[PDB]
């Protein structure tokens, strides 16, 4: 079938090298502009087989659309639009243009994690499952109708990038082919979310994602591994933001080390500069390890390496 893919990032590509592989045709990709001049997977992928590409930096204006890139949008003709991490507002003029309408990929067990960082949300909150929902577009978050959904067990130290790279990348674009194959051969539900067990989080970035010291250890760990590596789990210390990654928790055969302490402004007690990394303090008196550090613009080192 006719498929526009309107989304970006390296699942995007790979969601369209997919479906070209299928057979289907893919009339038009819809991505980000250029940032530093690295223009987006979708869009190389795309072009490399000349498969029209468009790069709108908005779609609406003012809380209307505008009408000069809808039409270019429409007069591609897409049968489905296919939405793999869309970072875009899309309006329901071309959500609601094709045929089929529209599908999208999203990275949690809907109704649960509606919003563009359940990956984080999803260990932050140290659920025991995890995966993923393709879902039919309607005009709320991540609100519309299940396609299908696959499940996941989340492993205690997973980060958002292990979990991300184990599974829901790979069948998740297994999974976007088998939705778009559901759809063409006709017989693809529409699976009303469920009330119970619904919730929204918000976006994560740098700025929400600054460590609260006032938790167990636990949740720290999970807060920690829940933005590594992005947007990065941060503190101050000796006045400058360091970020956290590589978490897992520390309980026994201690204290043998021995640790040198570095003081975190907030923390519940001092942390321990150790040969293993950085052992940080909970408000529960128990311990989590960090195997990595980074200042800012920095590369990483070692949390052992702090005072070298």
């Amino acid at each position: 079938m006719k498929i526009a893919v309107i989304g970006q990032s390296l699942f995007g590509q790979e969601v369209y090298k997919e479906l070209k592989n299928e057979g289907h045709m893919i009339v038009g990709v819809f991505t980000i502009p250029d940032k530093d001049g690295k223009v987006d997977p979708l869009a190389i992928e795309a072009e490399k087989d000349g498969v029209p590409v468009f790069k709108f930096p908005r779609w609406r204006l003012k809380g209307k659309a505008i009408t000069e890139v809808v039409d270019q949008y429409k007069a591609v003709g897409a049968e489905l639009n296919v939405l793999p991490f869309c970072s875009q507002f899309i309006p329901m003029e071309v959500i609601d243009h094709p045929k089929h309408g529209s599908i999208i990929y999203h990275p949690s067990l809907l109704p649960r994690h509606r919003g563009a960082s359940a990956i984080n949300w999803t260990l932050i909150h140290g659920d025991k499952k995890g995966g993923f929902t393709v879902f039919w577009a309607d005009d709320g978050l991540d609100t519309g109708p299940i396609l299908l959904q696959r499940e996941c067990d989340v492993e205690p130290n997973d980060n958002v990038n292990s979990i991300y790279k184990r599974f829901l990348f790979p069948e998740g674009v297994k999974g976007m082919v088998e939705a778009v194959r559901l759809i063409a051969t006709g017989k693809a539900p529409r699976i009303k979310q469920p009330e119970e067990g619904a919730t929204a989080e918000c976006i994560q970035k740098k700025e929400n994602s600054k460590i609260d010291w006032n938790q167990p250890a636990e949740a720290i760990h999970n807060w920690i591994r829940g933005n590594d590596r992005v947007p990065g789990a941060w503190a101050e210390i000796d006045g400058k933001s360091v970020s956290f990654y590589g978490s897992t928790l520390l309980e026994n055969d201690h204290f043998s080390s021995n640790g040198q302490p570095l003081e975190i402004p907030g923390a519940s007690r001092a942390a321990l500069v150790t040969k293993n990394g950085l052992v940080l303090f909970g408000n529960d008196g128990k311990m989590l390890l960090v195997k990595n550090l980074q200042f800012e613009d920095g590369k990483m080192i070692p949390g052992s390496q702090y005072f070298k």
